[PDB]
């Protein structure tokens, strides 16, 4: 277990950390560099820890349980359209992006949904509070429904893990590291899909930016669709408007060649579009093909919409009719507050006034890097509290894992030994064809580690690193 | 069949060769970048073809038929001392390089030969010569006995080609390429002379320089060890004479860990080893462990030994008794020289004088960019004729196969569509514990190719790159 012992001694540091390096790339668990995002020519090693780190073995079977609960959730929510406007009705007269996201879900309602097929690939983030008895207890941290990303190369990392317990002869050790392979699982949700659209030669269009460090965890899925013979084509929605157009019956063309489902890989961002991208990103939604998350499925991915489903009822009204699934759920919700207008957005506001050290303040944003933590949070509360714009967040409960140690090993930096905690993710896939649930499942699980110091994370934002659940 | 066909459309080939890059990364078909050859900081590519090369069937059987043979002959070379004396007797007069060499080998021979395991790693390279009739004949380029590599590579590279023809649906194709695993069975070789030596907890040492690109395709062979519980160490010539040490039994011991096996991947070229780097091979070679190849059959990969095994009754004398194993050998030889002072070496002389483009002129070298063709090989012709040093080369028939459309990628210069020639290699394996043949076998397959306009090769040397050969 502990690894804080064999990361005292430094030249046997290096030399582990010389031998998972190597092993990692031989792996696959790659990354283009950051200086051409633009470029395989060159390439690294996706950043990771040195170790597994170890994770209560109960709170991952909890993670894995609730998978197939959140999925039907998610896709609840994308469908309750009066849930959704109301939910966002104060955040869309603040937040610009969420009035954009929102807007296209409104004239798709509007026009009639052209799809008849719906898929989500999902991952769901927790971490392990320290409990009353000392129990950790697993809590959500957030469930992303846009772009989930490194379930390939997070099928690639647990050879590395074996291979550097084994040059220590741990093969015990090594032995108990569990295998995963979620992109497996991720591909055969745009299959079935793809299956269910119907057309032979139809493809799977992956909506990805040029500047993309990450195309190895994107092409993993593809390998696998590859492999059952359905072709995958790469476009940016710069791409989209240029040569996307729509047939008769709302088909969707690209380049001549008719498109089965929309993978999203870019778009959770504001900065990802110009006037024409939302216009692409509109034509897709309007489009026959299944989208990988559908616009509506995308806003079920928000955080304020996390925060409103926390409500007393509001899961129960969702999922109505459905008490052990709504108990599985509710007990991975840490405190979540609307900062809307009113009394209880006042409250929140002067409870992370007074032990801002416990909460974090949350814009409607995804990928990392956007909430804010103490000094800033407390700063930005005390402009937002009299003002409107205070709907753009959300307040949560910050959740603070104990610490342990651990060697994080990240290109063009020495290995670092330091404390760090993890968020461990589930991956989930469903499938529904008009209103028939006919794929719902977990697919495998993503552990993200980061040193200590960092409030926030994300491997793509540059904080968390690729890691493995050593079960405890 | 045909690659020609598929690489006139431009668009399509840019594509189709972005593909197989990706997909070569993520099944680790990396090499370090030349800038960088201590780092796997940044790594990329090994060049490759982008469809596998149409090998005839019947050639590549042939190929794996004669590999027990050869590793038998290369065995009986290096333990008849006389005959290696006789051979290279005027070569060692002459060739500062291979006097030192055989100088090893005799202190050894003096002191008697403390190893009791001996084990070869080789690869045997064969060219498809145009015949009689046109049926292109197997005939043997060189056997190489030292530091034999790209079997670990060569194991990743199927994967590649199938994604290639699978982009293109070309399925039935993409079923027809040959899975290989060479480094699992070179590993096994090494396996096999560790339980011998028979010490639990010694290592393999595994000789190599600091600056080296080719890592991963080595560290193809320590994951193989690795996984059946043998760790290796990585060690330059001057790590050993800082660190090496022989006990009373001549064991050798390095930072106090007892060495089972020395596994060579550098020390074939004058240029790796200094006055120092000779003490330390000489050090190795006295001592009780399994070397990898030992000194004597590093002799017998010498070129001018390969000349010499095809002189009439030579095979005969050296594989007495076994006229089937020499015929199958004998058929793969094509016209060797010996340039020795005399009138054979005169009369090999002017016919290369008179006919250039059909002889190739080489000294006693390994890996690529050693040997003299054409021009220089007639300004060379010139000088030699008249002096001693003409027994430090050997001259061979130049073979000159059909050459064939490919499209070959190396990294950091655009695809390259161009007229190729292939080098079908057979790794061979064997063991053996003082004079009992404990294990004899072939383990794969490496096919090299190479544009044109080279008429050197080697891929370590820039100029050939991996491929995988298509059964026709
Ligand atoms: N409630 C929380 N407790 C602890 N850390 C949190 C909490 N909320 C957010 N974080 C930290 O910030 C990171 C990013 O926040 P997240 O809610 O997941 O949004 P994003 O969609 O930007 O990932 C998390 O992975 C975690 O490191
Ligand atoms: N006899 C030959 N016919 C054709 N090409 C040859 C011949 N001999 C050498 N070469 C070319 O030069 C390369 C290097 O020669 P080789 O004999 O294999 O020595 P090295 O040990 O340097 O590889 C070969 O892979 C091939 O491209
Ligand atoms: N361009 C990347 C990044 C997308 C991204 O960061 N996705 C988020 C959901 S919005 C996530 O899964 N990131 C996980 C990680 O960064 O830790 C892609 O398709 O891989
Ligand atoms: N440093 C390299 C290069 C050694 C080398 O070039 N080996 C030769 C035998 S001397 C060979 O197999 N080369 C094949 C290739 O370059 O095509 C190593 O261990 O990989
Ligand atoms: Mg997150
Ligand atoms: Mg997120
Ligand atoms: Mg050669
Ligand atoms: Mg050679």
């Amino acid at each position: 277990t502990n690894w804080g012992s064999l990361l005292q001694d430094k030249q046997q540091l290096e030399e582990l950390a010389r031998q998972a390096v190597d092993r990692a790339l031989a792996e696959g668990v790659l990354l283009r560099t950051s200086q051409e995002p633009t470029s395989s020519e060159v390439v690294s090693y996706a950043p990771f820890t040195l170790f597994p780190s170890l994770v209560p073995s109960a709170l991952l079977e909890q993670a894995y349980a609730v998978q197939m609960d959140f999925n039907l959730l998610v896709d609840a929510v994308s469908q309750n359209a009066a849930f959704l406007e109301q939910t966002l009705s104060s955040t869309i007269k603040q937040d610009d992006f969420t009035a954009r996201l929102f807007d296209i879900h409104k004239q798709v309602l509007k026009e009639g949904i052209a799809q008849t097929v719906f898929l989500g690939l999902n991952r769901s983030d927790y971490m392990f509070q320290r409990s009353a008895d000392g129990s950790p207890a697993l809590k959500q941290i957030e469930i992303n429904t846009i772009s989930a990303s490194f379930g390939g190369l997070a099928s690639r990392t647990p050879a590395v893990h074996r291979h550097v317990l084994s040059v220590l002869s741990k093969t015990k050790e090594a032995g108990k590291i569990l295998s995963n392979n979620p992109s497996k699982g991720l591909a055969l949700g745009i299959a079935k899909a793809w299956e269910l659209y119907g057309s032979p030669n139809a493809l799977v269009l992956l909506i990805a930016q040029e500047k993309e460090r990450n195309i190895f965890d994107q092409r993993a899925i593809e390998n696998e669709l590859l492999a059952r013979n359905i072709h995958v084509i790469r476009r940016t929605f710069e791409d989209i408007s240029e040569k996307g157009s729509l047939d008769q019956d709302r088909r969707l063309f690209v380049d001549g060649q008719e498109i089965a489902v929309v993978y999203f890989r870019d778009g959770y961002m504001p900065r990802q579009y110009s006037l024409q991208n939302w216009e692409a990103r509109l034509l897709l939604e309007r489009s026959h093909a299944a989208k990988c998350p559908d616009i509506a499925t995308q806003l079920a991915g928000t955080k304020k919409v996390q925060q409103e489903l926390s409500r007393p009822g509001m899961l129960e009204m969702l999922l109505p009719g459905q008490p052990e699934a709504v108990a599985r759920l509710r007990a991975t919700f840490a405190g979540l507050y609307s900062l809307d207008v009113g009394e209880e957005g006042d409250q929140a506001i002067a409870e992370a006034l007074a032990a801002p050290s416990r909460f974090v303040l949350k814009p409607q944003r995804e990928g990392g890097g956007n909430n804010l933590y103490g000094e800033e949070m407390v700063q930005a509360l005390k402009q937002l509290k009299d003002s409107e714009e205070r709907a753009s967040y959300i307040l949560m409960e910050k959740i603070e894992p104990e610490p342990f140690e651990n060697c994080l090993l990240r290109p063009g930096s020495p290995a670092r030994v330091v404390q760090c905690i993890s968020e461990l993710g589930i991956f989930g896939v469903y499938v529904r064809q008009e209103k028939t649930l006919v794929m719902n499942k977990h697919v495998g699980h993503l552990l993200r580690t980061k040193a200590i110091e960092h409030a926030d994370g994300g491997v793509a934002a540059g904080v968390a690193v690729l890691d493995n659940p050593y079960p405890v």
